[PDB]
């Protein structure tokens, strides 16, 4: 009911030059760029994600990315509008965190795997506060700007509620019970999803549920089967994403809780995730252009 004030920038084609292309998919084409904003004297690192019913989409996610401001969610620097929709965002170096997590498996340490849950948590959290239900919760969907600091993205399914959401293709894997029974969708039902993300980082990228056909998940958690221990996972670990599968959703931890018990953890985290041998000028980046 509180009047959504945020600003929507609207960039100028000749402000930013595109470099070099960091993936073409589905969701469309993000391209690395750099962001001159006119009498600004400063150069920001962006990445540019590029029909009516495309564009429709595209400025809905727009919508949701301007309305945001955490540590620990991406960014809408501004959009540009030409003949296509484009979306100006703060440029992570490191892409997601899944590709991230496959591809430096030998050498990602239980501080970092622990710190990356707790600022996970912080974001959800955050969008808890903020009334916005994610939906599309997942490895592939945090992206990693340093190591030590990852944010949360992919805001094309976020649902902004008021004073349970009710619903195209969709996960099944993240998703919760109700949710793939009753596209019931809540805070609750993205603890679901952050256990699944748990489950994805503590696997160092294995899929959820390999060998699975989506049409079966449905029967099989509600058989009970859920998700095995990772190898790395103490007991204390896996419980928490235990609690995620539950199906009570009230009976699911909240991410504020979450947020708690992971920075415990992350005081001494080789007590809780066993890993084998775990012990151009003026550039400025967005996060301090405000
Ligand atoms: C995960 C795919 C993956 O890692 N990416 C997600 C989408 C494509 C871009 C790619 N990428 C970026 N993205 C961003 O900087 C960015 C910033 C803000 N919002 C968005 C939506 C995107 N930056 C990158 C730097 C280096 C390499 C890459 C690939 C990269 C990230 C796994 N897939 C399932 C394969």
């Amino acid at each position: 009911e509180a009047p959504n004030q945020a600003l929507l920038r609207i960039l100028k084609e000749t402000e930013f030059k595109k470099i070099k292309v960091l993936g073409s998919g589905a969701f469309g084409t993000v391209y690395k760029g750099l962001w001159i904003p006119e009498g600004e004297k400063v150069k920001i690192p962006v990445a540019i994600k590029e029909s009516p019913k495309a564009n429709k989409e595209i400025l809905d996610e727009a919508y949701v990315m301007a309305s945001v401001d955490n540590p620990h969610v991406c960014r809408l620097l501004g959009i540009c509008l030409t003949s296509t929709v484009q979306l100006i965002m703060q440029l992570m170096p490191f892409g997601c965190l899944l590709d991230y997590v496959r591809e430096h498996k030998d050498n990602i340490g239980s501080q970092y795997l622990l710190n990356w849950c707790v600022q996970i948590a912080k974001g959800m959290n955050y969008l808890e506060d903020r009334r916005l239900v994610h939906r599309d919760l997942a490895a592939r969907n945090v992206l990693v700007k340093t190591p030590q600091h990852v944010k949360i993205t992919d805001f094309g399914l976020a649902k902004l509620l008021g004073a349970e959401y009710h619903a195209g293709k969709v996960p099944i894997k993240w998703m919760a019970l109700e949710s793939i029974l009753h596209r019931i969708y809540t805070h609750q039902s993205d603890v679901w999803s952050y256990g699944v993300t748990v489950w994805e980082l503590m696997t160092f990228g294995s899929k959820p549920y390999d060998g699975i056909p989506a049409s079966e998940i449905s029967s099989i958690l509600e058989k009970g089967e859920r998700l095995p221990q990772p190898p790395i996972c103490t007991i204390d670990v896996y419980m928490i994403m235990v609690k995620c599968w539950m199906i009570d959703a009230d009976s699911r931890p909240k991410f504020r809780e979450l947020i708690i018990e992971f920075s415990k953890m992350a005081r001494d985290p080789q007590r809780y995730l066993v890993i084998q041998g775990d012990e151009m000028d003026d550039v400025v980046d967005a996060d301090e252009y405000l």
